[PDB]
């Protein structure tokens, strides 16, 4: 019993983190097989960062300008290319600690763990969601660029995020491991405003199920609603619309608890309309939206 | 920028987790050098667990009754002893993945990471505090016993906790790695009530500093207070007393932010007296008490 914001064990990803230096800029790289992946802005002087031309800047760089250090041993760079907003440094040594892995592009509302790193060294691990506005609410200081987000399925690391930017509003933007930004962000020091940070409705419902399973039930009410009626309330409170796909995904939690999805929607509706009246749910005074239905099933069933 | 409930990277501890089976009971063990540490109740049939005599039960056990599996390879047990509430299984192989490590007994209010494990396999990592009543608010299902709590200082794992018990109230109890319980709990299926779960005042103040550093300042007020006056308010709200030791420990955060500790105490006092009036601090609607002053400095400075 008990429910915690839980990250994947980070060991498999720790063994992939390296330090990348170009000129005077140091950040983190991901060493998988004989390739190191890092943000392309490693080639920038923060001066460049106002309106950088990455193709033109990269002309002036050679394999031997990219200094790649795995612990305290230097990797020999034998090739470099740009793919979107990441650099791929071909090294002469396959990472012996390469786990089975995939690159995935996640959708907003999906959750992942971040291994926050500085100078190729892990500092900590926490669990995030891709916000509906394609930002993440991370903890990232200077030098944390190239820190990665991931999911683990048994022995297989799915890399979904690499850290690039902090917005002037202190929220974070980054790429998939093909270097394509989540959302409309560019790797440029410019005016970039995030859109509306809406609540991930299906995750809140999942977390209300998790609450019932763990004994927190005060918010269960006598009411039900419809998808359309619920979705009117959701829109008023900047909650994402709930789809039939979201209802289907919540089925197992529905099945386990014997509380129909639309009944739980009517409980959430009352919580939106009435607030918590100073009460708490799984030790939170707000509606948590960074657990997926899959996360609740996983944590509640004990999957390793 | 941004502030997250961050755990230590778990790799160093992942490589110490093994499966321990005695008769029909499987739980987790910690393999350090040529010793595996596990909860002694591994020798119990849940029948035993009502009033077990561990000395008498252990008479009936031999080295070859303790089945120790590290991944999918069996460890040869060449000795066993009981120290308090843990078993130490001497194996014939030193764990090649043994990190530099210490065993520490933490005090209430101190924080650590838990690697939740099932059948010797890591499932996830989260950050905890030892509650003032010597419980922890974990996420632990059957099979999670022998999961450990730890801190990392550069390359050195300090093990502070091993999981043993869930109380009928769904809070968790365990031992240091010498097998001594935190608090008055015994490894017996009996009536064990936790004491008052008070708030760790010094941690809330640390987290209010973390909030100011990250831009959340609405709660800063025009007031100051005294230690004695603050402590009257703390007692009314089941907050732990604030000592001069706590004030001294908050010094660096005081220094960085230029907000005197007693000024921040007067801000906390108003938050206790008036509540959040529907506002949030670092994305929480309650006062977070599972960051130490050390945790705020670490996360805010980027220590690896
Ligand atoms: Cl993370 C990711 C996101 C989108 C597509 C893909 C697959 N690739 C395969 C190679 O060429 C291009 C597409 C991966
Ligand atoms: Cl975790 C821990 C808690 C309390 C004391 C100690 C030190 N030991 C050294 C060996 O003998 C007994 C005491 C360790």
């Amino acid at each position: 019993s008990g429910f915690r914001k839980m990250a994947f064990p980070s060991g498999k990803v720790e063994g992939c983190m390296v330090q990348v230096t170009c000129g005077t800029t140091t950040l983190n790289g991901l060493w998988l097989d004989d390739v190191v992946y890092c943000p392309r802005h490693v080639i920038c002087t923060s001066e460049d960062m106002l309106n950088p031309n990455y193709e033109d800047l990269l002309i002036r760089k050679s394999n031997h300008n990219f200094l790649v250090q795995a612990g305290n041993v230097q990797l020999r760079v034998i090739g470099h290319s740009m793919q979107n907003c990441v650099l791929k440094l071909k090294v002469d040594t396959a990472n012996p600690k390469t786990p089975k892995y995939k690159f995935v592009r996640i959708q907003p509302g999906q959750t992942f763990s971040v291994l926050a790193c500085y100078n190729g060294s892990p500092s900590g691990v926490y669990q995030c969601a891709m916000r509906p506005n394609f930002t993440i609410k991370g903890s990232f200081l200077n030098g944390s660029c190239g820190s990665v987000g991931f999911n683990i399925d048994y022995d297989c690391v799915s890399f979904c995020y690499m850290h690039h930017m902090e917005l002037p509003t202190g929220v974070h933007a980054g790429t998939d491991l093909e270097g394509n930004f989540y959302g409309p962000f560019v790797d440029r020091q410019t005016a970039q405003a995030a859109g509306t940070d809406t609540t991930i409705t299906v995750n809140v419902l999942a977390w209300l199920y998790a609450a019932v399973i763990n004994g927190d039930r005060w918010f269960l009410n006598r009411f039900t609603t419809t998808l359309n009626d619920f979705n009117l309330v959701a829109m008023k409170y900047n909650y994402e619309p709930l789809t039939q796909d979201h209802v289907d995904i919540l089925g197992p939690l529905s099945a386990q608890t014997g509380i129909a999805v639309l009944d739980m929607c009517a409980s959430l509706k009352e919580l939106l309309q009435n607030g918590m009246n100073g009460r708490t749910i799984l030790g939170s005074a707000l509606l948590e939206d960074e657990f997926t239905p899959f996360d609740v099933v996983r944590q509640c069933s004990g999957v390793t």
